[PDB]
DNA sequence: AAGGGTCCTAGGACCC
DNA sequence: AAGGGTCCTAGGACCC
């Protein structure tokens, strides 16, 4: 029943990239530009008060030296983050991504098999590496506290491959599930560490401050819970498990419920290759004219390139937008004798287009 | 590139079974009663005026020696399927289903191993089994022709070993592509067989009299291109490709239009264990009471059982309904510790009843 | 008052 | 005027 998971969260990634391919940008801060949004900044500008996804106009005004570099083409981030993941993949093969900089690993069986290894007295030398959540104390007869503290050792080993060979520091939680690994790993969140035992468990879901705070309470579902005086974890613990889900849902009831306690047994899943392919172009209504053709050409060149180099082919493609003011979008299958270019496909996306502040195009359906 | 497939549709599937476990109803007029639908009937009951699908008050009135057995459990007729299927995936693994009583199998691989052990001497020797579409003349140095033959000779197989091993008569039809061995496994239909050879395509598809009688054209998208004055095959032959696009969309319209040459270079499924499990019963609005939790519970305890027997679990649980005058439904995934019965899931029901003359609940997303 | 199936679509909620 | 992802939902079109 006990899993030993690990959550692997690097440290402000974009910027990380940026300041590797750019050596000299260490030292000074740095933001990362998405249009108006600098969407994230390396830890030199936060200490200057610059925050992630704060305007570019905020940003400067709290820091007029802050150097800018523009992230609007994710590749090398995204190329990277495979690096990463396909690190983790070498220490157990389950690895789940979670956007481009976090992944889960369960080291279940990996724990197991390096207990087996030791004796009696190998088994009283056992320490942590890195931080233990409330710094709370160890029991060496307790099993538990003995995986999760093997848990933390593979946590470093892996952090430390990581930055021997992709130079990438980041932080690592360790804990009985995917909830708490990661609430865990950012306790200490400058390129650190933490494990958490299982005593300490409901101070950690206590230490929060609000319900958003939980990985799975978003945006509406907070709305909506504040709405019926839900404000802190315990509010949610407590409150009426019938009204609950006859107001949001016995699917969302039940499991944000089950989060408020520190409860998850949702398992580790191998993410694997990537399920669609998408890139985004925004604008100040910037388009009001069909010959946006354009921007749905340039969109396809990188993805047909990435598609390309992938290996498989999709057999579904999407076309998304937005109106000035929630968005829009229409697809249909790909033909069979086009994937195995750009001519026919932008004839078939303007169609979509016609049919119809942003455009998008989406590759799924890969096989 | 050239694909030899075989598709095969039993006899008066529901009344052959019917037929079959009580071997009296032979000879006798039979329909097979659904509610006030004679769903099917077996080939006497034909000879009398009875068709497919016509209500039981029409059915006497031409048949009032019409016996009648009831067909609302599908049981036994969902086993015999699934023995058929089983028994052709035997000659070759890949059988896609298709309702109850249909399958293909693409016999192209299996076509050309038997080839490779003639000689020229019974190269010469390769004669049809059953009947060649439109009597159409044979030429054995066609390679096509010899290929479809030998098709022919591995359909009459199939449909032998139906009858030896499952006492079950039915029809095959052999041609290159899954739409054109549909269409021609029905051209003689009492427990027969065709042969389609390629220079009588057209012939086949401009035999059909409306559109709607090609797999793939169905109600909606018949009744869209009448009221485009499209009424037969060479009428959406010949219309306009844009017209058709930009009016019922890239995908039905490139699609349909291919069909209507006969066209179709879509590849025979392996269909595998069911996608879903699903279970109806329908009322004249004998349901206005909340303990409509009965029929729910009587729906659940069957669907238990056939997933128990099956071996897989869900993940997703579906309640449909239909009100009085379009069908309406509410999903909710399935809660882990009960995946591992009735009461709990009964209440799930019923909450997704409250929260909305048929009530279904469908079992589906299985692992 | 059939009684089943398969697969796609537009959108939405969540994650970073 | 971010720029990406994963997965679920209610419904719809088609097949028998
Ligand atoms: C949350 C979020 C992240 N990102 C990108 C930029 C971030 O570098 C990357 C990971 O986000 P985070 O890990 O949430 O932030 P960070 O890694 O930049 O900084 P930290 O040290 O606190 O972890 O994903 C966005 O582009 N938009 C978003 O809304
Ligand atoms: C089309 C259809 C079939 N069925 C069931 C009953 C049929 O026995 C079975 C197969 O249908 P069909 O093969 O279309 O008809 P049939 O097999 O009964 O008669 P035939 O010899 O002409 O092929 O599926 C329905 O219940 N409802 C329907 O709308
Ligand atoms: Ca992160
Ligand atoms: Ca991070
Ligand atoms: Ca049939
Ligand atoms: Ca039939």
């Amino acid at each position: 029943s006990s899993r030993v998971i690990v959550h692997v969260d690097l440290d402000c990634f974009y910027a990380q990239v940026e300041m590797i391919s750019n050596p000299e940008l260490k030292d000074k801060p740095l933001g990362v530009q998405q249009k108006y949004l600098v969407v994230t900044c390396n830890y030199e500008a936060r200490k200057l008060g610059v925050k992630k996804l704060m305007n570019v106009r905020d940003a400067k005004e709290k820091c007029p030296q802050l150097v800018l570099v523009n992230g609007e083409d994710l590749t090398r981030y995204r190329e990277m983050s495979y690096k990463v993941t396909e690190l983790l993949e070498e220490f157990s093969p389950v690895v789940e991504r979670l956007g481009f900089d976090e992944n889960f690993v369960d080291l279940t069986e990996m724990v197991e098999k390096r207990l087996q290894q030791l004796q009696s007295d190998e088994l009283s030398a056992v320490t942590v590496s890195g931080h233990v959540y409330n710094n709370q104390s160890i029991n060496l007869l307790d099993v538990l506290h003995i995986r999760l503290l093997v848990g933390s050792q593979i946590a470093a080993e892996m952090r430390e491959a990581m930055y021997n060979q992709l130079g990438l520091t980041g932080c690592a939680g360790v804990a009985s599930n995917k909830l708490l690994a990661k609430l865990v790993s950012g306790v200490f969140k400058p390129n650190q560490q933490t494990v958490l035992l299982p005593e300490s468990c409901q101070h950690l879901i206590h230490s929060l401050n609000h319900i958003k705070e939980i990985p799975g309470i978003g945006y509406k579902t907070a709305k909506c819970l504040e709405a019926l005086g839900i404000n802190s974890v315990r509010d949610l613990q407590t409150f009426s498990p019938k009204i609950l889900e006859k107001e949001l849902g016995i699917s969302v009831a039940q499991r944000i419920q089950k989060l408020s306690f520190g409860e998850d047994n949702s398992p580790v899943i191998l993410s694997g290759p990537p399920q669609s392919f998408s890139e985004e172009d925004s604008f100040k209504k910037c388009s009001s004219e069909v010959e946006a053709k354009n921007k749905i050409e340039e969109l396809l060149a990188s993805l047909l390139n990435r598609v390309c180099q992938d290996g498989r082919k999709p057999h579904t493609v999407r076309l998304i937008i937005r109106r000035y003011s929630g968005r829009e979008s229409r697809q249909c299958p790909i033909p069979s004798h086009v994937i195995q270019v750009m001519t026919p496909m932008v004839d078939i996306l303007m169609k979509l287009f016609r049919n119809m502040t942003l455009l998008s195009v989406c590759f799924c359906n890969l096989k």
